[PDB]
């Protein structure tokens, strides 16, 4: 089948992750993320451009329209709601359900959806921290990137957004160093953009600049 | 998007299906429940043919060859333990999990279903009453007892007077259609309910439930009912 299941959603979501990263959303990211050619992620985006979905800037950024923001918002709810299910009922390793949820959210219906804001809680957040969007809809901080130069600071972490858990190995570390939500941890900022979470007599972990993007912490 | 999910997956558990049933596996029939052209089904079956999937045999049936029943399988234990999980945790209604695991079934990768198994309680049949195949291929070990009993299906009952019977599995293709399934939850024709059943003049079943109204259902829908004389 297609591998990611439904195209035209993953194009939403991405865009809208893009805008949670805090970059500029651009054709050339949908392409390297979704692993598709230049022309092909161009004729889509022209067709969703076609269908209301869309706006494409003579500077090249993507928006999303009103009308393609509320069908984001709603692919966005469905994953963040399958990967509380997932870590929470289902006991999925935390690292694993990402991969999963990015299936699941094209297919899960919102009569599931309002059925898993009771089991779960009334939930508000994903495991990543990340808020969960479209509650209302549905009928129910500073990033990485900010930090002084070469120098070490003592945050919280608060959310790692969807790009940096597409990185299985990075997230792996990052769990082990105690990398989650609402943990301290002290971090250094890295010369070349990226960030270091430093680790007391080990190698430290190191975020290259796109995924310190997609960490956001509280400075304590 | 593809509105099947996975075109390949509905083809190999159509035919799955189509055996439960046991009813002749055809081309006509993928082509009626999964909405698509003659043409469109018969440019897919040589695809699969060609892929080792399946075969067509002499008679026109279709056959699944050992790679393509070991894909079936995995689809249908996919489909019923998302039926279990839909059910006993997420609380959706019973005759909606259909649809829903439908399209679940393409979608669960087996780390989840060895997850499922484990918090669903060990799990050996959907809430249609139907048994979760390929279970071994996931880890789990056989239980003592066999699976079966004195099950026939509803077109096996001879014609004559109203027979006591006991609901046991309802299959895919009578999960399918809503409207049905539906009549079937309020009437409480589910595993386990005790009804009478009629043959009727052209290969239909009529159900009989006392406080409802009478449940008639079409041959092919009675093919997919199996029960168990009282
Ligand atoms: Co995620
Ligand atoms: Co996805
Ligand atoms: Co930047
Ligand atoms: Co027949
Ligand atoms: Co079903
Ligand atoms: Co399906």
């Amino acid at each position: 089948m297609n591998e990611l299941v439904d195209t035209t959603e993953m194009y939403l979501r991405t865009i809208y992750d893009l805008e949670e990263e805090g970059v500029t959303p651009l054709r050339a990211r949908i392409a390297e993320r979704l692993d598709q050619s230049g022309p092909t992620v161009s004729q889509t985006v022209s067709r969703m451009e076609r269908d209301g979905l869309l706006r494409v800037a003579g500077d090249r950024h993507l928006e999303l329209t009103e009308k393609g923001r509320a069908l984001a918002i709603a692919v966005m709810r469905k994953h963040r709601l399958a990967e509380r299910l997932l870590v929470d009922v289902i006991g999925l390793p935390w690292e694993e359900v990402h991969a999963e949820a990015c299936r699941w959210e094209h297919v899960m219906s919102e009569d599931v959806e309002r059925r898993l804001v009771k089991v779960l809680n009334n939930p508000t957040t994903s495991p990543f921290g990340n808020p969960i969007p479209g509650l209302d809809e549905l009928g129910v901080l500073v990033r990485l990137t900010e930090l002084p130069a070469g120098s070490p600071v003592a945050v919280v972490v608060r959310q790692l957004t969807e790009h940096v858990q597409g990185d299985i190995d990075l997230i792996t570390r990052l769990k082990d160093a105690g990398v989650v939500p609402n943990a301290r941890v002290t971090v250094e900022t890295t010369p070349g953009g990226g960030v270091t979470i430093v680790i007391p007599g080990h190698e430290n972990v190191t975020l290259p600049h796109e995924m310190a993007h997609a960490v956001k912490v509280e400075k304590v």
